[PDB]
Formats: C-alpha cells, sequence, structure tokens
C-alpha cells in the first residue's frame, strides 16, 4: 500500500505536478490544493527537524533519500510517513524531476 507522486526539479522550490488516487485519499487533500505546491505542507508541530533536513540536502545535491516523517492530514490528524524520493536526470546529468514512493506506516 503505497502512494506515487512526482516533483518538478526545473522549477526552484520542486512543486509536485502528478499525485496517484492513493496520495489525495491518504492526505485528505484534493489537486486544487496539491498540485504547485511543495510537499512540505504535509509537515507540522510534531515533524522532526533534523529528518526534514536530511531531505533538503538529497533534493540540493540530487541524491536519492529515504526518511520517515510525521505528517498531517487535512483534517489535522497525523499519520507517519516512510517517504523515499528519486531523482531523475537528463543524459547531460542535470536533475529534471524528483519521484516519491510515500507509505503511510502508522500501522
Ligand atoms: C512529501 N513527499 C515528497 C515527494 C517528493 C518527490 C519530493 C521531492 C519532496 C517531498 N516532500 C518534502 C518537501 O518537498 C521538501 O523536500 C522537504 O521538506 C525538505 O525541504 P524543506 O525546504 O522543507 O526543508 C515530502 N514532504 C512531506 O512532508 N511529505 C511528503 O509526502
Amino acid at each position: 500500500r503505497h502512494t506515487f507522486v512526482v516533483a518538478d526539479a526545473t522549477l526552484p522550490d520542486c512543486p509536485l505536478v502528478y499525485a496517484s488516487e492513493g496520495f489525495y485519499a491518504m492526505t485528505g487533500y484534493g489537486p486544487d490544493e496539491v498540485l504547485g505546491h511543495n510537499c512540505r505542507f504535509l509537515q507540522g508541530e510534531g515533524t522532526d527537524p533534523k529528518e526534514v533536513q536530511k531531505i533538503r540536502d538529497a533534493i540540493k545535491k540530487g541524491e536519492a533519500c529515504s526518511v520517515r516523517l510525521l505528517n498531517y492530514r487535512k483534517d489535522g490528524t497525523p499519520f507517519w510517513n516512510l517517504l523515499t524520493v528519486t531523482p531523475i536526470k537528463t543524459p547531460d546529468g542535470r536533475v529534471s524531476k524528483f519521484v516519491g514512493v510515500q507509505v503511510d506506516v502508522t500501522s
């Protein structure tokens, strides 16, 4: 059970440009509120800043990354998000998109 998104790395703040139906269903947000925005809107009071830093650095480096983050649905309730970001590069080495697999691991 997992969800999938695509961020556009050609734009400076990596906006999400595509989300799977499960990502909407899992987070409670619609596309009108998801597309065009950075994924960090799912973060909140309990989100570990040291893990948010690992993703920021990997993205700045064009590296893959796997972190576990506390996220919040639209209704404010928390859930544990096992998130894996993969860079996609053009043949000239530039990163074009980041792709994310997100798993709710609250169990
Ligand atoms: C989010 N999923 C997600 C998926 C992709 C493909 C990318 C590139 C990022 C995310 N994020 C995080 C966010 O966009 C950002 O990378 C980090 O917060 C670090 O940068 P900042 O500026 O905030 O320090 C995801 N973040 C979430 O909280 N939940 C996800 O599902």
